[PDB]
């Protein structure tokens, strides 16, 4: 009852770019002639409530300020620290992989922008290995987290595997290679193989998937999402990572030297039209947390412009350092 509400705001919040946001403000919610700022202000958290012309704010304690962390919306803002959430199950060091909750809470949590003053340039080797990347995760999707969306539409995973497979991409393709792409023929075939009910609402979809997957940009966001290295964008994230790892490494000897420990869960592509692109891919590695088998989600977003060839030069032109967002969360069993 309360609880959709109070969901509902929360997602109403969106991080602050602004160049006329308060102090300290990283985030804020504009909801029918009320506004409200979240800021940050040597680590502590703050909450502005702007009613046309009242402002008052609330300090909050650490834990309050967790808990307003847990419910806001899977986007990137800037709280300059990486978090822990916890998610509803008590953990284990007698497991190889996160609990579905730990997951789903993965899937769902915000995470914190790493600043990228000091971006690498664009380098000759950039997404060299981006055709072999997306055929070994879809190749292991079946029994993978890995889901793809575009505009909040789940994209089967078969009809995913369909796709790259017809574009080509295999185990031997040459990494130089750009995608020479499907004819209308060609994805309406796979399209209405993977696409049997005729509601209006798949015959909806299965005319958008047309459209896309023939659009050589898109082709270009979704395979791009896969690439290994999409998110090392500075020293910055270097260190960030570097310093997450050793935690991970710490707390596995220490907790579960001898549990076996699943490295990775897949990648959650989300994509969106903006014709030109909004690409969201986050890869789920796993962290040993003192409670656990974690993960430590790290998302990158960029935008793909419409033009953009399926090939690495492509993408390393259209998708450099400086263009991508990169962010983190430890997501920890309770």
């Amino acid at each position: 009852a309360e609880k959709h509400s109070e969901k509902k705001l929360m997602d109403s919040f969106s991080p602050s770019l602004s160049q006329d946001k308060m102090d300290g403000e990283f985030a804020h919610a504009n909801i029918d002639g009320i506004s409200i700022r979240l800021c940050l202000n040597k680590g502590i958290c703050s909450v502005f409530y702007l009613d046309g012309d009242k402002i008052q704010s609330t300090q909050l304690s650490s834990k309050e300020y967790n808990n307003l962390l847990s419910s806001l919306p899977p986007k990137q803002f800037n709280l300059g620290k990486v978090h822990t959430i916890t998610a509803p199950v008590s953990g284990n060091f007698k497991t190889h992989k996160p609990a579905p909750e730990v997951i789903e809470t993965a899937i769902n949590c915000c995470t914190s922008i790493i600043p990228n003053d000091d971006y690498f340039h664009v380098k000759d080797t950039d997404f060299n290995s981006v055709w072999h990347d997306i055929y070994r995760d879809i190749r292991a999707s079946d029994s993978n987290s890995t889901k793809i969306y575009f505009n909040n539409i789940e994209i089967p995973l078969k009809l995913i595997a369909d796709l790259i497979n017809e574009l080509g991409i295999n185990e031997f393709i040459d990494s130089k290679k750009e995608l020479q792409m499907l004819s209308y023929n060609q994805v309406n075939k796979i399209i209405n193989s993977n696409f049997p009910q005729q509601d209006l609402c798949f015959q909806t979809e299965k005319l958008l998937f047309t459209s896309l997957f023939q659009d050589p940009a898109f082709i270009s966001a979704l395979t791009s999402a896969f690439w290994q290295s999409l998110h090392i964008t500075s020293s910055s994230v270097e260190h960030i990572y570097a310093q997450i790892m050793s935690e991970n490494i710490e707390n596995r000897l220490n907790f579960m030297p001898e549990q076996r420990v699943i490295n990775n869960c897949g990648h959650i592509i989300k994509i969106n039209a903006v014709r030109a692109y909004e690409v969201s891919s986050s890869i789920l590695p796993s962290h040993i947390t003192c409670n656990g088998v974690g993960i430590n989600k790290i998302e990158t977003s960029y935008l793909v412009h419409a033009g953009t060839l399926p090939s690495s030069e492509g993408l390393r032109n259209a998708i450099p350092p400086e263009s991508r967002q990169v962010s983190f969360a430890i997501i920890s069993p309770d």
